[PDB]
């Protein structure tokens, strides 16, 4: 009682969050946040990305116009959305090579088409059939021309079309497979039929096949879609002695952030910048569960459910300095105005008061490491497809095995990253406590003695100022030293 | 002598390891652990994988129906190994893309097959061959129907066959290239020749082309060897004028964890999860060097031969916190039963005791760092082939850098991962060795002098019950605080 | 006066660096080091690669033979470049996946070709065009044989080349497809034309194709380059009844470290390692910001354009122990031949002192990271094409994929690297400090109490002997003990 005491001491809480650190697969933390994106509000937000709506049309059916898709006709998007209740409902047709085409226009971002006149002098145009009704009459592509005999002649074709602009021309068209030798004099007036477009630095020639496939909306017939890029100073050069489907023009081709993406979720009135086909999700976390295919800016895809970031001190209630759950026994629940502070016991009673600089050093350490987590993700639009409804075998094996390797390596980034800095921040809040404790054991000098618990034992009648001194540093050693001495040095 | 000496320490051994880490390419440890793989028992385990020995035929062989791999018919796998003796003895054939259709097989893992009931009306069926003898009789393809003209007529076939099951139908079949004119009029009656093979979403327009070819076993014609897929409400239709190979069925075709791999390692009876062409290997180790193509679950393929995680503090004979090969001078090999310790000095003579906490403490952290990397490699089935055979240009430049870019990737996170486990394995045990200095020396109070080197001078009588006391944290500093002030505070 | 000071300190420096760390964006460090290349010299050294400078030819104009590359014939090369002005002046042709074949020469690293005699009887040999003028005469590809009727007849021709050596054989061939029916006639006799090439594992089956296209230097005609591999024991096998450009040997394959580079960077008279687009750059970095497509022993391309490596201690002027930025509250700016030092005042006067050990401690651990990250790149040859000049679609997306994620990873870790090695680079400076205290202290036994600022006060008479014998560790405390107790403990 001609002594008093002085505790230092840290907080501790009622609810703890266990994490993974380098060192222990379970250990409990003050607070954490959790680094992985689970989950969707199952909307995919209008804004701030353009998004187009494919309803009941693919993007190659709005290409080719498809009359359920004329209003489609010259639209723009950054994001292209197709629906799986899509279906076509025109002339059958098939692409070789379809994906690489959906790519090439899904990530040019645009279906502006512009009409050119060619000089089709010696054949009927505007072909068109009952499979194909656009305004309930007998219709066709919008994009295509279908010509046929004109008085039952069909002479061979020599047509160009030169690319006199400043920009790459995109040019579709198609070759007609009748079911039949009669359609194919029907049409053609010729049993064979032929066709070939060049440009300087390209030659496709396709030669038609008559015969007879499974019917589609009973049609038995097939037309065959290709496509051609014509640069400026080069030129279009069609020849055909039969069965070519024209094209009315060409498309501009752009390069930008422009993709396509196969998802059901409905469009929203709403503001989110990160897309995935099970809708859109919040981008604060740096990486995500939701799903591999993402468009804007979006957290990391990796396997892991969930991964906690410790953001305070070890939770003790009742690290390599050996204070915190070391020499410290517990921490104080009832300290709620810091982190690290001051217990007393002197003549006039019992106090605590927590101590502010320790507490914002460690504060200002765990958010920096949160400033270099969260809120910082990256931009990615047109990639590769990463679900496939074919069996294709090698081409599909290599692109299964990229986005699977690239996946494993960011999930060994995300695991590794969380179990280094959960040590670090254990091992950094235990610090902090160590220099609170050294700095006041040094303060004291010769007026008092480590009791080896946080606890120092001071050796002189030390009132509330006093300790309030010792708390802010502007105890004076000097003043208390012959006291303290004699009571420490006695028998 | 009216004075005691206690020495706190650290074991050391004869036998070290020398470890990298950050901040050093080689420093010695009590004990290390090996994290890279680096040889198999030359066997490949027949356990827990169904695996299917090829022998004398590749999968393709088998999925043909070559003679000698009849026993194969309707075999399932887990993984399929290629033997490089292999070798086929039927009609000489070739299949575009066989990677493929190599791989979609493989991966599908099963050669069930159905018979299917085709209305061949108009030809001759089960053409056979002196290249393919099977029971000592000229044979043909097991699974393929080799047709020819029927009183030398080949009228045009228009055979559908629709899928009405559950499940998606794989059917193969294929088309002859006679060398001769000859030939095709003797088989065949036409001169010329076509397939067409068609579903609903796709055909297959196959030319016949009469030629010579270098002669294998004696044939100067070929197969050319074709597939197609049939799902659930889709038809074939295969139209001919001829050269037609026809399929007998269809196979089964499914998804799971199947593949194949190139081996000529035997098969042993033994039970081992990862599988190498070089044979089964071990996969405790997170890392191996074996090799890059692997099978189940497998320690991932690295470059390095080896790498070196410490399990023991540095070991020094004769850190961040200066005590081990700091203020400490030396390690103690005489402490065997313990990595830290006391030693003493006493009137009753001299003395060693290992601490168990600290000990325990150490080894607990160790042991986590381990729990993380050992016994938790992860599973790969059916990936991307990794040698080649022939030079192919783009593909095959795509598929070797995908492969190197994964291996310097995984390489690099192994080095470091060792580097910054090995730096903070020989902070921590340092940290452990300081904690229980520190300790030591607040029990003491006012009774000892820290010499510098580990060691306290006992300023009183500490007999072996005194020292024991210490040991085991019942010391009363009270007790002898007035003999030891005495004898430090004199003259 | 009866007493002494005796401060403990690490220097400062003027002119600081800002680094990253793991706990904070920004942080001045005493000196640091660059680790992204960011710079070239502009030109591309000839040495120690084998360089071969294009100039106005491509490879596949070399290989083919345009007289304008005849001085190209049989070169070998580590790596080609191509410059962007090349251009073709021989007869118009295209190349069928001519990035596959362009890529495997590249990659083989020679043009070395051996002429080999066909029996080409019946037909014309030599043919040549007013297209292709060598020395100021019509002429033809070098290594290409126009074949043309003899005596307006054209035969059938069955030619073999059987390869009876111990290497591969490369064949480059063609195909002409003449702007007219009348030129078919003309050159060929027969109106059609067919050419087949088959190996015992292989058939190459080309039609040729009269038509009109846009005129080349004033040619509507086409060459269609076509390759085949045959192998030791295999053989080439040349069908043709027309259109056949046939070779007048094989070139020979190599597999190497050979590959090929576009870029307009001038060839210099200098030495470098490592080359990209841009020209050669250093390679003392790990990591480089000029271009992603490189060669030889290169750093590794990463999106940061800047990274830099503390190598030196916090700048503090005017870490997890406290000491640096903590206890001590400034550096010494004064001190420059030492990291850490004494300052003192007696008797004599006031002074400062390097301490040499606990600085070449700091230093020899910093150097350890830098040897770790210092002049270790690795070697990367021919790789994929990074850059495209025209729209591909699928595989160009995969390509372009696989790129941008290799490159996200390596900046990933690179980041990573850095923050987390700055962070300890920090921390190890700061532990330095505190050991050089602690030993400092325990050395002064009961002769000096700890003033809380890294200084301590000396309670005897201590000369500039005794101050030295402080710092080089011969001072004998129990000289002074008797003294320095006796001020202590006074009233
Ligand atoms: C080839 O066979 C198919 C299948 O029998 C024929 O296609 C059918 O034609 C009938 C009328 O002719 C239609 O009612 C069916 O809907 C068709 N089925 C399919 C699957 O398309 C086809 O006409 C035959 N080819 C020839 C030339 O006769
Ligand atoms: C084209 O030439 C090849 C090579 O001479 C001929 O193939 C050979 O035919 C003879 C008998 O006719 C056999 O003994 C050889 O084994 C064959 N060699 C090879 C490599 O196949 C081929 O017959 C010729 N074609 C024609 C139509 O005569
Ligand atoms: C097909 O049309 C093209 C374009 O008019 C013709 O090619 C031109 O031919 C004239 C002389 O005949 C040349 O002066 C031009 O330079 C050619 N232009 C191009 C782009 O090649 C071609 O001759 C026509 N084909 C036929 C068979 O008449
Ligand atoms: C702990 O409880 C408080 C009070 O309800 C709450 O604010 C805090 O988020 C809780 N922490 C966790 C990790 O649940
Ligand atoms: C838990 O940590 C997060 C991140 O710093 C913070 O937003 C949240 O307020 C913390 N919870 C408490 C109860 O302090
Ligand atoms: C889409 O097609 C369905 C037919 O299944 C039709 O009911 C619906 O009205 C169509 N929607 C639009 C926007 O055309
Ligand atoms: C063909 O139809 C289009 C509109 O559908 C029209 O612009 C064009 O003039 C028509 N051509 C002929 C020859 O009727
Ligand atoms: C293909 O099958 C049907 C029925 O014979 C028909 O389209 C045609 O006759 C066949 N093909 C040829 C080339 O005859
Ligand atoms: C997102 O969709 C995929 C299927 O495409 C599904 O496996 C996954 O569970 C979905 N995620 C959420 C959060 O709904
Ligand atoms: C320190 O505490 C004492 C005691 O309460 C008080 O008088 C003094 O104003 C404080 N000093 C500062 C700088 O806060
Ligand atoms: C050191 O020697 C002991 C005794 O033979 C042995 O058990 C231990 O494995 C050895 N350590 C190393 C790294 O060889
Ligand atoms: C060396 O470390 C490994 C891993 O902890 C352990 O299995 C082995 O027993 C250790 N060796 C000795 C001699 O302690
Ligand atoms: C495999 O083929 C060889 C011929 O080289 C033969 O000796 C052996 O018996 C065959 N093995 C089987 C299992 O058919
Ligand atoms: C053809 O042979 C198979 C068995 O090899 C037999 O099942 C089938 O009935 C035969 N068909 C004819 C027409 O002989
Ligand atoms: C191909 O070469 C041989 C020998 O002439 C033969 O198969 C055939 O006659 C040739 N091809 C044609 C189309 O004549
Ligand atoms: C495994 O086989 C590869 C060749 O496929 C060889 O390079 C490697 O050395 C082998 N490894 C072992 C451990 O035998
Ligand atoms: C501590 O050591 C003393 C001396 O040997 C012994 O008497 C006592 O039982 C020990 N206490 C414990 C708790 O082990
Ligand atoms: C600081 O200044 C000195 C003297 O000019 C110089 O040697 C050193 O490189 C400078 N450091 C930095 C980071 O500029
Ligand atoms: C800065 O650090 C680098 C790397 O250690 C060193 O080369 C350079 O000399 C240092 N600068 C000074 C002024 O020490
Ligand atoms: C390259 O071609 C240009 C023509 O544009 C010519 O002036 C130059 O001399 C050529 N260089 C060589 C080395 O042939
Ligand atoms: C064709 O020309 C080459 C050289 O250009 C010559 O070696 C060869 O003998 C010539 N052949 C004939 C038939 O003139
Ligand atoms: C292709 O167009 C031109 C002009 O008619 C010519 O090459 C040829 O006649 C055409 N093709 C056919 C097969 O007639
Ligand atoms: C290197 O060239 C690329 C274009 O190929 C350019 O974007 C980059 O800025 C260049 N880098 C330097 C350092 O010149
Ligand atoms: C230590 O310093 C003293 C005082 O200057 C000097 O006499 C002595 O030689 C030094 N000892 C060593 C080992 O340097």
């Amino acid at each position: 009682n001609s002594t008093a005491t002085l505790c230092l001491g840290h907080h501790a809480v009622p609810n703890g969050t266990i994490v993974k650190t380098i060192t222990n697969d379970q250990i409990e933390v003050t607070n954490a946040t959790e680094l992985v994106q689970n989950s969707s509000i199952g909307e995919i937000c209008d804004s701030p990305h353009q998004i187009l709506d494919g309803e009941n049309c693919t993007l190659i059916d709005a290409l080719l116009g498809d009359p359920q898709c004329d209003g489609f006709q010259n639209k723009k998007w950054d994001l292209f959305v197709e629906r799986s209740k899509a279906y076509s409902n025109c002339y059958p047709y098939d692409v070789p090579d379809y994906a690489s085409l959906r790519s090439l226009v899904a990530s040019s971002g645009t279906l502006e088409f512009n009409n050119e006149s060619f000089n089709w002098t010696g054949v009927t145009q505007n072909g068109t059939s009952s499979a194909c009704i656009r305004r309930s009459n007998n219709s066709f592509f919008s994009r295509l021309n279908w010509l046929t005999h004109l008085n039952f002649k069909y002479p061979a074709l020599n047509v160009t079309m030169p690319n006199n602009e400043q920009f790459d021309k995109l040019y579709i068209w198609g070759v007609h497979h009748p079911g039949t030798d009669k359609d194919q004099i029907f049409l053609y007036a010729q049993s064979s039929g032929r066709i070939t477009v060049s440009t300087k630095r390209s030659q496709q020639a396709v030669i038609p096949n008559i015969g007879s496939r499974p019917r589609i909306r009973n049609i038995p017939s097939r037309i065959s879609i290709y496509w051609t890029i014509v640069k400026p100073g080069d030129i279009l050069l069609i020849n055909s002695t039969g069965n070519l489907i024209a094209p009315r023009g060409y498309f501009k081709i752009r390069s930008g952030k422009s993709s396509i993406m196969r998802s059901d979720a409905p469009i929203g009135k709403c503001n989110s910048e990160c897309i995935t086909p099970n809708g859109s999700i919040p981008n604060d976390k740096p990486f995500q569960n939701v799903n591999r295919i993402t468009y804007g800016a979006c957290p990391r895809y990796v396997k892991q459910s969930t991964l906690k970031l410790a953001t305070g001190m070890r939770n003790v209630p009742e690290g390599i300095f050996g204070a915190i759950a070391g020499f410290i026994e517990n921490g104080w629940e009832g300290m709620v105005d810091g982190w690290y502070g001051f217990r007393h016991q002197n003549s006039e009673g019992r106090g605590q008061a927590a101590d502010l600089k320790s507490t914002q050093a460690a504060i200002d350490q765990i958010n920096g490491k949160l400033n270099r987590l969260i809120g910082k993700t990256n931009e990615k639009f047109h990639q590769i497809e990463k679900e496939f409804s074919e069996v294709e075998g090698r081409i599909q094996d290599l692109e299964k095995y990229v986005e699977d390797t690239k996946i494993d390596l960011w999930s060994y980034n995300a695991e590794l990253l969380v179990a280094l800095e959960n040590q670090h921040t254990i091992d950094l809040t235990d610090s902090e406590m160590n220099k609170l404790f050294e700095k006041t054991k040094k303060q004291l000098r010769e007026n008092a003695e480590d009791m080896g618990n946080g606890c120092f034992k001071i050796y002189h009648k030390c009132d509330n100022a006093c300790i309030g001194s010792i708390r802010n540093g502007t105890y004076d050693h000097d003043v208390y030293r012959d006291e303290a001495l004699n009571n420490r040095f006695q028998i």
